[PDB]
């Protein structure tokens, strides 16, 4: 969840 998607 979270960096699930794009923040990494």
């Amino acid at each position: 969840i979270t960096x699930i998607s794009l923040c990494a």
